[PDB]
Formats: structure tokens, C-alpha cells, sequence
């Protein structure tokens, strides 16, 4: 066999039902091959887990998260991916989903990274606050912790309704396994310290979606974790000192002062929370870029609202961070 992906060979039937058509995806997980299933008489995508004994023990906790969140049926199941069932084959975990449509890194490279409207960033942020809701039930408690553009996908491609995918980091709250988890660009603070964390990580990497959604480019691009609290802090300032004390990872980033003070460790940055959020989104300049100028649904009044919700996501504290359930309550999704 040789390594750890799969030999994939377009054309052949797995088990008398499957038929390879073609490679999705790679990386660092395994692969995903688009597959006409012939008993169902539909197109399914299967994810195939590395042959390697660290990736098939996450991907049992995957499998187990999935099939919990799938038996949960009610008013909110339906904004995560449905796994259909999962079978072992050539020393593989196969795990079976719905097809869905490209994820909303695609709906980005397709505006040229413009950013789409207020308008379809309120829709993507109504059915995410709602998934963030359901996986904040107490029977799932499931954080995701990866949460980025590339793993939110549209239904269909013509219209704006959304689920969210890979659960292959996802952990319930008090089953932290990972002390380094999140993409970068979408990592919380108290991830970056090295501290616990909760389903508050997600609601964070929410905030981070969709002023990208809004603005074509991401809040936070950091090269490497320094780069990335760094270019947190040109937002939100130095974080709290009740935080920072209890942070392992404090003095990768911040110095105490005889003071009792924490400053940036400074070996540049625009000084601490003098980027506003106010000048990125553009609110009284035609929005990111001047291209939303005179625009309808691009009003200051629609920018004041947006802003300040984005701003309750990216609190600093994980204890004082808007939840979902008062995130939908938020004046940006009243009518
Ligand atoms: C294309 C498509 C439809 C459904 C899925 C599922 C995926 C998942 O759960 N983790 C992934 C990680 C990378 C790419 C795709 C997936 O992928």
C-alpha cells in the first residue's frame, strides 16, 4: 500500500455500490471522493480518513459527534452536515456525507475578494448563530473549533442556505484534547495563551467569518501566533490583566511591569486598539473599499449594528462573550 492516503481509482464500485467518480479534496485529514451511491440512487461525498493510527482515533470521535448531532432532530440540526453512515475499507475509515455545493472561501475568490452585501452576511450570520445555538444544547455541548470560510458550505449554489462541516477537530466541552487548535486566522485569544477553552472559541472565529464574508479579506492574517495576537491587539488593545495573569502562554506576546501592567513584548504594529473596527468595515467611507457607497442595506445606521455585534463576538473575556441565543437577539437581525 505505501503511506498513509488511499490508491484512488476513478471508475471502480466499492462493495457493490459505490462509484468512484473523481477527488474532491486532499490534506492533512485524508481525502474526499465524489461517489454515485446505487443503492440510494444519489451523489454522496466520502471522506477517507489516513491509514494512520493518531487520524483513525480522532476520526472515531468525529463519527461519534456526527451521529449524535444527526439524532438530535428538531429546529436547528439541519445547518450541519448530515452523515449518512461510515464503513471501514482498504484499512480506511470512509465516512459518507450529503453533497453540498463550495464553501464560502469560494463565494469569496468568485467577487474577486470584494465581499458580499450586509445583507447575505446578516443571512450567513442568522443560520450560523443558530448552528452555534444548537451545539450549545447541554446533550451535545460540542465546540467545533475549526470555523473558517472553507468550512461552511451552500446547499445549492443559487441560493444563500448554508451547513457547517468538519467535525474532525470538534471536542465536547470538558474532552479538551488539543491545546493548539482553531485555523489561525480564526483562532480565539484564549487559545493562543494556551488556557481552556469552551463553546465560546466558536462564536470568536464567527466574528472573524464575517467581517471576511463583508470585507473580502480576512480580520486577522497572521503568519504565525505572534503575528496573530499581534494583529489582534491593534483591534481590541492589550487584553484584560484578570486574563493575562492565568495565561500560560502570556509571555509569548506580554511583559509584566513593576506597574503590574501588561505591555506588547516589542522586539512593527500600529499601537493597541487604534485599527478600528469602525475604518476596516469602511462604516462612514462607502464600507470596505468605498464599494458599498450609496449602496441600499449599506446605510451607517445597518454599519453601527453590524459593528457593534461583531465587537460582543470578539470580546477578549469567554465568560462575558455574546452566546448564541443572545446573539439572535441582536438589533442587526431585527426586521
Ligand atoms: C465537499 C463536502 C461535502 C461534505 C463534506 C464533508 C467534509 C467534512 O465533514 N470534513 C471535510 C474536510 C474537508 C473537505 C470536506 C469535508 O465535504
Amino acid at each position: 500500500p505505501r503511506g498513509s492516503h488511499m490508491i484512488v481509482k476513478n471508475g471502480e464500485k466499492w462493495m457493490d455500490r459505490y462509484e468512484i467518480d473523481s477527488l474532491i479534496g486532499k490534506g492533512s485529514f485524508g481525502q474526499v471522493v465524489k461517489a454515485y451511491d446505487r443503492v440510494e440512487q444519489e451523489w454522496v461525498a466520502i471522506k477517507i480518513i489516513k491509514n494512520k493510527k493518531a487520524f483513525l482515533n480522532q476520526a472515531q470521535i468525529e463519527v461519534r459527534l456526527l451521529e449524535l448531532m444527526n439524532k438530535h432532530d428538531t429546529e436547528m440540526k439541519y445547518y450541519i452536515v448530515h452523515l449518512k453512515r461510515h464503513f471501514m475499507f482498504r484499512n480506511h475509515l470512509c465516512l459518507v456525507f450529503e453533497m453540498l455545493s463550495y464553501n464560502l472561501y469560494d463565494l469569496l475568490r468568485n467577487t474577486n475578494f470584494r465581499g458580499v452585501s450586509l445583507n447575505l452576511t446578516r443571512k450567513f450570520a442568522q443560520q450560523m448563530c443558530t448552528a452555534l445555538l444548537f451545539l450549545a444544547t447541554p446533550e451535545l455541548s460540542i465546540i467545533h473549533c475549526d470555523l473558517k470560510p472553507e468550512n461552511i458550505l451552500l446547499c445549492n449554489p443559487k441560493r444563500s442556505a448554508i451547513k457547517i462541516v468538519d467535525f474532525g477537530s470538534s471536542c465536547q466541552l470538558g474532552q479538551r484534547i488539543y491545546q493548539y487548535i482553531q485555523s489561525r486566522f480564526y483562532r480565539s485569544p484564549e487559545v493562543l495563551l494556551g488556557m481552556p477553552y469552551d463553546l465560546a472559541i466558536d462564536m470568536w472565529s464567527l466574528g472573524c467569518i464575517l467581517v471576511e464574508m463583508h470585507t473580502g479579506e480576512p480580520l486577522f492574517s497572521g503568519a504565525n501566533e505572534v503575528d496573530q495576537m499581534n494583529k489582534i491587539v491593534e483591534v481590541l488593545g492589550i487584553p484584560p490583566a484578570h486574563i493575562l495573569d492565568q495565561a500560560p502562554k502570556a509571555r509569548k506576546f506580554f511583559e509584566k511591569l513593576p506597574d503590574g501592567t501588561w505591555n506588547l513584548k516589542k522586539t512593527e504594529y500600529k499601537p493597541p486598539g487604534t485599527r478600528k473596527l469602525h475604518n476596516i468595515l469602511g462604516v462612514e467611507t462607502g464600507g470596505p473599499g468605498g464599494r458599498r457607497a450609496g449602496e441600499s442595506g449599506h446605510t451607517v445606521a445597518d454599519y453601527l449594528k453590524f459593528k457593534d455585534l461583531i465587537l460582543r463576538m470578539l470580546d477578549y473575556d469567554p465568560k462575558t462573550r455574546i452566546q448564541p441565543y443572545y446573539a439572535l437577539q441582536h438589533s442587526f437581525f431585527k426586521k
